[PDB]
């Protein structure tokens, strides 16, 4: 398993504009288009991202292309972030993927916000970090996904995804 396969499981794939768990317009593999309520505004962001008149539909390759860009951006964003980078550097390969997943979902700022959990992770106090990560809006809103990521930080294996 790897980051791409993990995220593809968490996000799924939809080739037509849809609303995310928060009611925001998205497409592909979790690619947010806009937080605006307007479907036009979403179509417009979509065509600009794809570079063609899409009419709200994209092909699989186009979705995969946004996905690759988005996983890259998340990695680079973690590495540029003063609060995230040291955590990322202290982790093993599996757990690094869990951190990337969270940033992909909630953005670098949102994640940087979990100050207490970040320190626990950096200290390698797995069980404690898992308990702390669970006291969050994140966990209460998308519990099954949150559980899978949490379990990954707890175990350092991909079992939650098996
Ligand atoms: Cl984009
Ligand atoms: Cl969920």
């Amino acid at each position: 398993m790897n980051i791409f396969e993990m995220l593809r499981i968490d996000e799924g794939l939809r080739l037509k504009i849809y609303k995310d768990t928060e009611g925001y317009y998205t497409i592909g593999i979790g690619h947010l288009l806009t937080k605006s309520p307007s479907l036009n505004a979403a179509k417009s962001e979509l065509d600009k991202a794809i570079g063609r008149n899409t009419n709200g539909v994209i092909t699989k390759d186009e979705a995969e292309k946004l996905f690759n860009q988005d996983v890259d951006a998340a990695v680079r964003g973690i590495l540029r972030n003063a609060k995230l980078k040291p955590v990322y550097d202290s982790l093993d390969a599996v757990r690094r993927a869990a951190l990337i997943n969270m940033v992909f979902q909630m953005g670098e700022t949102g994640v940087a916000g979990f100050t207490n959990s970040l320190r626990m992770l950096q200290q390698k106090r797995w069980d404690e970090a898992a308990v702390n990560l669970a006291k969050s809006r994140w966990y209460n809103q998308t519990p099954n996904r949150a559980k899978r990521v949490i379990s990954t930080f707890r175990t350092g294996t991909w079992d939650a995804y098996k």
